[PDB]
């Protein structure tokens, strides 16, 4: 059911300055999908930094 590959950010999503539990992403940036969270948020890696991000701000594309 679930699809794995590359995730393209379509919406600029940035956590608060005191928020480190969330990964930082930017529109146009590509994040490698490694796992999905039951809640809905997707997990990926960015600049040797793995974390969770809002899927609503990220679109799944095929590379």
């Amino acid at each position: 059911g679930p699809f794995c590959g590359r995730a393209r950010v379509h919406t600029d999503f940035t956590p608060s300055p005191y928020d480190t539990d969330s990964l930082k992403i930017k529109k146009g940036d590509i994040i490698d999908i490694i796992c999905k969270t039951p809640m809905g948020m997707w997990t990926g890696m960015l600049n040797n930094k793995v974390g969770n991000f809002k899927f609503i701000y990220v679109d799944v594309i095929s590379e």
